[PDB]
This record gives structure tokens, C-alpha cells and sequence, in this order.
């Protein structure tokens, strides 16, 4: 099973200048809980944005060019990325925009955080078709001293 996990600001913005400008510790904790002990697939730009391997997860990087770091696994196509995960129950695709576009048709589940923040961005989460997806979990949180915007955790499953 393939799942996508992402945090979206207003208008589906996910990034600006290869960075995420907001800081929401509760959402990073949600990201860790839902990805730990699973393989994670990311594109090369997202690898450069994170800047280090994510511990406790098999890190798989998509790039057309040879890898430059043997602490992670480098693959050259979507099919190779999936194969490199082996026989696991759930593969987590962690972006960025171009990678989400390619894996969305193959995904059964979306883990989305909707952040109430207006962000100038240059990268967006793909338009998906709402009729194809059923919301099976949602949890709203007001802003607090640690998290400066309100946010909604949602899990959607392909109908
Ligand atoms: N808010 C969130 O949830 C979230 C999550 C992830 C990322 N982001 C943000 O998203 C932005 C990065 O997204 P992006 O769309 O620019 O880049 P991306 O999807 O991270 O990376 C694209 C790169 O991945 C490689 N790639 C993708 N598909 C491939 C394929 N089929 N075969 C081989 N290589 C492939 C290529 O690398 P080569 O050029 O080396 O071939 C391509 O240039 C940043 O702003 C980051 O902060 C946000
Ligand atoms: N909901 C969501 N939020 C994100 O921030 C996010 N980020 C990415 C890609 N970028 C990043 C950037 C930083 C870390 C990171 O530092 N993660 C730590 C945080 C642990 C914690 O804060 O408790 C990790 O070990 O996962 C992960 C992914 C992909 N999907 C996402 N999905
Ligand atoms: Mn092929
Ligand atoms: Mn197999
Ligand atoms: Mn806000």
C-alpha cells in the first residue's frame, strides 16, 4: 500500500524556495509518528531541504543522476523506488510536489495536515479529485503557545 503524507497551507501551498517557512511542532510530531519504522520516498529537492537522513526509516531518494551519499538509497524511477521498499505493509511518500504528482494515482491513503496560514509559495500539492476520497479521521486544533496557527489532521482513503 502506498500513502502520501503532506502539510498544506492555504491554496495547497507546500513550499517556497525549497523550504517550509512555517514552524508547527505538533505537525512534525504527527509526521514522525506516522512515518517511523516505514520506508519513506522523497525527491532530490526534498532530500536537500531536509538535509540529513531521517532516523528509524529507510530513506529512498528519487533522482535521475547518481547518488552522492551512501547513508540513503538512490533510485532512478518510480517502479525502482517501490521495489526498493520490499514487502512492507505501507510505503510513505513524503514529497515534494513533482513526486506527489507521480504517486497520487497509485496511493490508497492520504495523511494531510491543513494549516490555517497564508503562504507565498512556489510548490503546490496536486489537485486531487474529492469524489475519489473518503475522510476516515479528522482532528482540529486551535493555535497555542507552541503552534502559531490552527491546523487540522485528516486521513483520507481512496473509495
Ligand atoms: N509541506 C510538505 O508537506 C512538503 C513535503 C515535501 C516537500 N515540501 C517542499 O516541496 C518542495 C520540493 O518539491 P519539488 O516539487 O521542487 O521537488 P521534489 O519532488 O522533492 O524533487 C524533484 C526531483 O526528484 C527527482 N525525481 C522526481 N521524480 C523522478 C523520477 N520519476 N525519476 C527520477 N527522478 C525523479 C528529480 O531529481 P533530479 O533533478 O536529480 O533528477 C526531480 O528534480 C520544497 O519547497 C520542500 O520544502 C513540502
Ligand atoms: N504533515 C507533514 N508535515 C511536514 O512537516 C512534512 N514535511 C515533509 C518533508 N520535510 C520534512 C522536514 C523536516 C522533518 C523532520 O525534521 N522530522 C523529524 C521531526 C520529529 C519531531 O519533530 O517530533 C522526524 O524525525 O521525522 C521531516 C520532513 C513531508 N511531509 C510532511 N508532512
Ligand atoms: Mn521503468
Ligand atoms: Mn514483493
Ligand atoms: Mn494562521
Amino acid at each position: 500500500m502506498i500513502s502520501l503524507i503532506a502539510a498544506l497551507a492555504v491554496d495547497r501551498v507546500i513550499g517556497m524556495e525549497n523550504a517550509m517557512p512555517w514552524n508547527l511542532p505538533a505537525d512534525l510530531a504527527w509526521f514522525k509518528r506516522n512515518t517511523l519504522n516505514k520506508p519513506v520516498i522523497m525527491g532530490r529537492h526534498t532530500w536537500e531541504s531536509i538535509g540529513r537522513p531521517l532516523p528509524g526509516r529507510k530513506n529512498i531518494i528519487l533522482s535521475s543522476q547518481p547518488g552522492t551519499d551512501d547513508r540513503v538509497t538512490w533510485v532512478k524511477s518510480v517502479d525502482e523506488a517501490i521495489a526498493a521498499c520490499g514487502d512492507v505493509p505501507e510505503i510513505m511518500v513524503i514529497g515534494g510536489g513533482r513526486v506527489y504528482e507521480q504517486f497520487l494515482p497509485k496511493a490508497q491513503k492520504l495523511y494531510l495536515t491543513h494549516i490555517d496560514a497564508e503562504v507565498e509559495g512556489d510548490t503546490h500539492f496536486p489537485d486531487y479529485e474529492p469524489d475519489d476520497w473518503e475522510s476516515v479521521f479528522s482532528e482540529f486544533h486551535d493555535a497555542d503557545a507552541q503552534n502559531s496557527h490552527s491546523y487540522c489532521f485528516e486521513i483520507l482513503e481512496r473509495r
